């Protein structure tokens, strides 16, 4: 997500910050009546439903803000790559023969399973230095 | 991915890094032969291909694994439901559920875009979640 994506999501949470009991009554009201077979897995505080739904919405916000904060290193990286002058349509041929040239070192001992995590990794990778140089 | 598969990409590294300098030169050799339109990006100097290759494989595994602690946070929250007895059939309602209660309580302000990106932010946790209920 972009930076501005984040401060939307930041945004509509502090606003449903300040009705959180409105929001918790509604939350549970609705979880119980669509799927009430999960009502005996909630054994909180009656008192506490706003507390606890704001529980749930800070702990998502908050994570999105860390793991935001870690995807930093590889933009970091790509901003770096657009300097360099390498481009989004690159990206495959290095990793084709990045993957290429592990297969050929790695030798007898190389497997279909080592190929698809190298490959996983490096696409996920990839991925978000791509979205970085579209930005630019 | 799992603890073991991050050891097997870990250890094929290492094997790697035992003959850098040849996996350097057959990385180089393989991607100008291939792509030569990119040569002219590198800087040329064919005695520390071995090095450059090496930034490169380390700065993938080193953020691979820094990537996995940056989930870890959902991998313990995930523990935790197993525990309360939650399965991962009932991510999806609760997904939408918590989206539904949002949408009323923001009311005119509500947008098809807010409402997006708070399905994707929920649908990338709940994935990672899941994935921890499976093991
Ligand atoms: C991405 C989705 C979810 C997030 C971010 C989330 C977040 C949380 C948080 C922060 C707590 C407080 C306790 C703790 O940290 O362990 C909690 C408790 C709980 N959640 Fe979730 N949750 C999610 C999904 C679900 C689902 C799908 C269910 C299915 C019914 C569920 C049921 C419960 C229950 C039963 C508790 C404990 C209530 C009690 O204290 O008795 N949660 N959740
Ligand atoms: C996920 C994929 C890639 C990773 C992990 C990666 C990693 C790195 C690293 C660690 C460096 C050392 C300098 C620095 O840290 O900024 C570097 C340099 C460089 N990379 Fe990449 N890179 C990737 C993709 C690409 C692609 C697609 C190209 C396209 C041609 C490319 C071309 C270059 C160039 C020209 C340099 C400057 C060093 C030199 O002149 O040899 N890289 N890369």
């Amino acid at each position: 997500m972009t930076r501005e994506e984040i401060k939307m999501i930041q945004k509509s949470w502090l606003r449903v910050i300040d009705k959180m009991d409105e929001a918790g009554l509604l939350f549970y009201r609705r979880l119980f009546d669509v799927e009430p077979k999960v009502r005996p897995l909630f054994k909180i505080d009656i008192e506490k439903q706003g507390r606890k739904l704001m529980d749930v919405l800070n702990w998502i916000v908050l994570n999105l803000q860390d793991i935001d904060a870690a995807l930093d290193a590889a933009r970091e990286l790509a901003r770096r790559h657009v300097k360099y002058g390498v481009k989004a349509e690159h990206y495959p041929v290095v990793g084709h023969t990045l993957i290429w040239t592990l297969r050929k070192m790695i030798g007898s001992e190389w497997t279909k399973q080592l190929e698809q995590l190298w490959t996983q990794a490096y696409e996920a990778l990839a991925q978000v230095m791509i979205e970085e140089h579209h930005h630019h």
